Parts: C-alpha cells; sequence; structure tokens
C-alpha cells in the first residue's frame, strides 16, 4: 500500500476551482468577493499581480517566470481589498 494518496490535483485553466493549489497553472481567479471561482493563468509584464500568497483563491493572479511582482501603494481611495503591485523584469540576475 504505498503512502496515503491525498494529492488529487492537476486542473486546466477555464474550469470551476475551489483553493489555487489544485489547478496546473496554480491561479484560482475569484469573480469579485461572490466567491464562484474559475481557474486563469499568471500575470505578464505591466499587469497587475498580487505580491503575496495565501493556501486559496487569488484577485489579482502573481507575475511569470524571471518577473517580479512591484507592490508599492495601489491605494487611490480603498474601501474594499483593492491593493497590488506591476509585472516587471527585475528577478533575474
Amino acid at each position: 500500500v504505498p503512502d496515503p494518496r491525498g494529492i488529487i490535483i492537476n486542473l486546466d485553466e477555464g474550469e470551476l476551482c475551489l483553493n489555487s493549489a489544485q489547478c496546473k497553472s496554480n491561479c484560482c481567479q475569484h469573480d469579485t468577493i461572490l466567491s464562484l471561482s474559475r481557474c486563469a493563468l499568471k500575470a505578464r509584464e505591466n499587469s497587475e499581480c498580487s505580491a503575496f500568497t495565501l493556501y486559496g483563491v487569488y484577485y489579482k493572479c502573481p507575475c511569470e517566470r524571471g518577473l517580479t511582482c512591484e507592490g508599492d501603494k495601489s491605494l487611490v481611495g480603498s474601501i474594499t481589498n483593492t491593493n497590488f503591485g506591476i509585472c516587471h523584469n527585475v528577478g533575474r540576475s
């Protein structure tokens, strides 16, 4: 009996997900506070990205391989959870 098989993951983007660690592209995308979440792709250069990640669903997914999330301010009259950085090519050498 080779150890307990609890790691049942690997789902493509465009399908209904609970957390972000279930899809192949680790990005369960939140439909703005309502919580009906569907998987998506990671962010590209000059797009909004979440600089920290939890064990769960994301409002703006993190940056691609070699690019950083630039999370310095982004609070132009803040009431909801709308505070995000921009993807740029700093995390390489």
